[PDB]
């Protein structure tokens, strides 16, 4: 009966009300009630979005790659990958700066030795890259492996267009029927996304409420300085790095944020950027006028290998652990941090649990090892204690970057529909 | 050269001849010979039907949900879910009455104390409900999970019609092609079902022969009284609850039974209600003139959450165990049994191995705990010795109940083709 | 600068140069460099082909089985199954003969008793056949199970044609839309196969280089005599068994080999006959003019259950193991070897790891049990040390056999497009 009220204001209301409710409920210790009675609605939201990810990516990308020439596709890939690597480097640098500014971990005062022992491996760059090519697309679809689905969909769309420009008519009509099936399937997926966003304010309320209820009490002391530094840094990544790059390429930054708000809040509360994809792709299509041939490729690629927020978070936690055990990082060490954070975004691309794998990687890069019972393990466990509060903002900036790079690359390909940007 | 003989007579011939053959073979100790040389033909039958179950459900429901309004679909869902719960409670009630009538387990005379060991909880009501929404539909498909497939199929068909009512013609043609692909897939599945029913008499013979050969010798003494009670009770659920409910809503009970006979025998020999689905849906369409938009939703839902036969069986075996250890159940305990049996059919919806889980739930509700080496454990182990003999009948009544509810709901929606019911 | 160069010359160049590069690199011990820097390009080739296998099999067979009568489908199946069994028995027989000729394992001189404790057992034939019928075709697709996919695809195509010959227009239009979705999918797949064959010279070079670099050093002494015996036997299976059967049914054997070349080299370096399937089928369609209704059924079936090369290898290795432990095989024991090798091709149909399982079966059939630490176990490990050098050749002859039988059945069904066999 509440469907008639506008949706976007509803999602903002749910964000604020779930936040206030969760703080008030967890401060009085009723956070277990929140986990039991409030959370499953946010879980329902998250499952409803996650359901759409595999069909909408596959279908949108067959369609888009078909509707575009391979030369342009390759050009878009080169552009978006450069944009991604550059923005990740910027975000590590920002995390380093805001951490040094907030002087994070300076008052934990742990005594620490000089011992160093490795934990996880980087999956070999060669094996990860080879793993981009699926050996069974039905299996990748069933397993939800995004990158090989991207690869298979691109190949299929390119094949479909080559077949449609052939002389035999049976060939054209077959390929055309196939492309119709993908086109209808993607059309339906975006329809359902719009339907689920009707339920979205409830889920936003529930997710933000549970995260504030379980982890609000923990935002005090040195971890409070961590939360403040991380969130200020994310804010800087948005209002400086994104606004300036959007301003250079002639996109009004405020119009961009106003349009992106739904994808942003969905990322902020589901803490899954892949599970925000249906909202992100529909936002790119029906708000920013990006052509399917751009966003249907850049946005899943970006959910997988483009996490500015995570990079900034790594920049803060390396400072936190280093200052916490008493060995602040030398300039060259911070350069090593930036370099390895970007290389680690590439190296763990698509690997499950790559969050902790990259963090172990960066820490290992400057000589901070997670040996059990050591002070470094202790400080890292300190951070993981507020990892969810951080995950909200981290995921939000991860998705927002994807949208900003998609709009920039599109404007540079004249595949951006200007009619949506007129006041 | 045998195909020419009519199918229905062939299936009856296979049923009766397999029963007599299996009894004669288990009496002469050749039941292992039956397991080795006769059984694989029935296994072949079962594999051929189970092969069709996933595609036919996915496609028939995309199509059906497209051909119907969401308001009507929801109305049908409420009708069938009410019908399901009501007939399930009735079946527990009948099992209790037929159990008291046969005085089941009265002469086992096991001594059992007043000792009580606390056990684990039943699978969560909330998580099974959330499990209805898939997080990857390709994955639910690969795993054979019916309920998430129903959910995805309904969402997809609804999206498809809303797309077919758009102004742009490319969108309509895309959606129309997608629907054509699903319509062809469903037509082919039903074609194949009819082909498999030609091989059905052989497999029916083999399955009934293996079950009689392995478990004929065990229908003696107290377990024979159990078999008599359970089969009498199922017969009552059919001839009282189903016939009275069909007469109340104006469906000829005898024509119903005659049309459902193929689904009935198939369920009785395969003891899997989910695997009789292709035959059941074919009977709903090409024998009872039920509209696809009703049965394509109610019949898979019914295979999953509507087991009158299992409910009656639980009523009989809970009385059997209570009498065998020497503590007959008080009236309020039997009420607790009925309430718990229905709620446990809901709570275990789609859960693998849900049969024993429901039985454990019902037993624990009245304080008969299955501690190993206890007399209660012994009584349950007695019953399991005849589980196949019982499984035939209870699966049969499970599926027949599904059909009766589909025909009644269709009749109330004027979605029932009256021409198939006049001679 | 690459694509314009002719294709056949490039793949042969990559094969010869990769082999010489790998020998020279492993003969000087740089095989670790090859495994690290050269191998991953060949791995990329193998994955690119493996990707296409499930889609192309499903789609080609829905389309093909629709485009053919069920009576003809059955006739083709019986023909190709007889051909497969006969050519397999011939291959075990040839392996025995070339083994006797090279006197394989004759100078290993291990002492062996006559006690044998049963360790292996056969996987049930009945369950192996029943597994042909999938119980979830989406699951068989996701698990990469070929044989049950074949079954589902044939059922679906047959249903589709029966629907397309019905009175209602809506049903025809539905079934035909479905058939076109599969036809479009298959057309795209073959398009992609041809595209991937552009990278083939690199990947062929890399695979052959890695195998030569890891295993060249081991082709000396008794295992060298094994390599010579096996490759001679494979060559004979091609030049006698295949050439005579093609000549008998009126197919020019030289035209045949010239056409099969891509499938042959691809099978030879990837050592996966199922994973060579996309190249084999594109060669059958776009080189030999076999109708989709023949090859879309016979080639994946043969990739799964028809291994002339593996059978010849078993023929050689059983004589090798027997001579190596000092108990040469009786004539009737050799007949049991042939009979069980053929039966073991069926009994493991689609079973994972069926290579070693068939070898264990054939060994056990003549009383050589692979109990750990026994001398028979030791001789088997000797053989396994060169399994890659042997896998190249036996996979090549496996696939070549599939092609030859497909073309013969096609000639007998007048489903072979003779215009592809006229030279100017
Ligand atoms: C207690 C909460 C329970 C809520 C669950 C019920 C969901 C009901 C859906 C109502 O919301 C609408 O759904 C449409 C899709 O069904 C969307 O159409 C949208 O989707 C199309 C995409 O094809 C766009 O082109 C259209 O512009 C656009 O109106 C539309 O935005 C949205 O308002
Ligand atoms: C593993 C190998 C096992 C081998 C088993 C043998 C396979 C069966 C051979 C085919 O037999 C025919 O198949 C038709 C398929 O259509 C059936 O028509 C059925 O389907 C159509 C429904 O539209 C209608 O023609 C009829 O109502 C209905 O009899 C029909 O009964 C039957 O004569
Ligand atoms: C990791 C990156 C790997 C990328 C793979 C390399 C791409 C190579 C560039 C494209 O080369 C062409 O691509 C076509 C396929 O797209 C092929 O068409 C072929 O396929 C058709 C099949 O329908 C035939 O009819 C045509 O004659 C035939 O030219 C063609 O041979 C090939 O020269
Ligand atoms: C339940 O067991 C498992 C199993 C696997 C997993 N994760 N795999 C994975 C991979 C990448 C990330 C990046 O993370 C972002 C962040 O944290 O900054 C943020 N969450 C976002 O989506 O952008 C995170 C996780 C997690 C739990
Ligand atoms: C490996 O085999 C499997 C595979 C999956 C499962 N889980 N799903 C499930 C859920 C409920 C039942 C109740 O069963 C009915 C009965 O006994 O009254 C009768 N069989 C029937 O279908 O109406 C039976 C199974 C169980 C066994
Ligand atoms: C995808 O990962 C996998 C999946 C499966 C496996 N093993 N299963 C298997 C391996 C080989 C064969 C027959 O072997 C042939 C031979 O050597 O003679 C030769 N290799 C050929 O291709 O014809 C039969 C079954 C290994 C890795
Ligand atoms: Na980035
Ligand atoms: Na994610
Ligand atoms: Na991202
Ligand atoms: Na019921
Ligand atoms: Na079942
Ligand atoms: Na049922
Ligand atoms: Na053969
Ligand atoms: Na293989
Ligand atoms: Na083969």
């Amino acid at each position: 009966r509440y469907l008639d009220y506008p949706v976007l204001w509803k999602i903002l209301w749910g964000l604020v009300l779930g936040a206030v409710f969760g703080l008030i409920a967890g401060h009085f210790g009723y956070a277990g009630a929140v986990k039991t009675y409030i959370k499953p609605f946010g879980d329902l939201f998250v499952r409803l979005l996650k359901m759409l990810v595999m069909p909408i990516v596959l279908a949108s990308l067959v369609v888009g790659a078909a509707s575009i020439s391979p030369a342009r596709l390759g050009r878009v890939g080169v552009k978006i990958v450069v944009y991604y690597l550059a923005t990740s480097a910027m975000a590590v640098f920002f995390g380093l700066i805001v951490g040094r500014l907030f002087n994070v971990g300076a008052n934990v005062n742990l005594g620490s030795g000089t011992g160093k022992a490795i934990e996880a491996q980087p999956p070999s760059l060669v094996q990860t890259l080879l793993n981009i090519v699926p050996t069974n697309p039905f299996a990748s679809l069933a397993k939800g492996e995004v990158l090989p689905v991207i690869f298979f969909a691109i190949i299929l769309g390119i094949a479909i267009t080559y077949l449609m420009n052939r002389n035999e008519e049976r060939v054209r009509k077959s390929a055309e029927t196939l492309l119709r099936v993908f086109d209808g399937l993607a059309e339906a997926m975006y329809l359902i996304v719009g339907g689920v966003m009707q339920y979205a304010p409830i889920g936003v309320f529930a997710l933000i409420a549970y995260v504030m209820a379980e982890q609000g009490v923990r935002v005090v002391g040195p971890l409070a300085k961590v939360v403040g530094a991380v969130y200020t840094g994310l804010f800087l990544q948005i209002v400086i790095t994104y606004f300036i790059l959007l301003k250079v390429f002639g996109i009004d930054p405020i119009k961009f944020i106003r349009k992106a708000k739904d994808a942003m809040i969905t990322a902020f509360v589901t803490r899954s950027s892949s599970g925000t994809l249906p909202v992100t792709m529909r936002v790119a299509e029906e708000e920013m006028g990006v052509d399917k041939g751009i966003f249907s490729f850049t946005l899943p690629l970006g959910a997988t290998i483009n996490m500015d927020g995570t990079a900034l978070y790594q920049g803060v936690t390396v400072l936190f652990v280093a200052n916490a055990i008493g060995h602040p990082l030398t300039l060259g060490q911070q350069l090593v941090v930036v370099l390895t954070a970007v290389l680690a975004s590439i190296g763990t691309a698509g690997v499950p649990g790559a969050g902790a794998i990259m963090l172990a990687m960066v820490l290992q890069s400057v000589g901070l090892d997670l040996t059990p019972g050591s002070p470094v393990a202790l400080a890292y466990a300190m951070i993981l204690g507020i990892d969810a509060i951080l995950d909200m903002g981290r995921t939000m900036v991860n998705v927002t970057g994807d949208l900003a790079g998609t709009v920039i690359v599109a404007k540079t390909e004249k595949e951006l529909d200007e009619s949506k940007w007129i006041s």
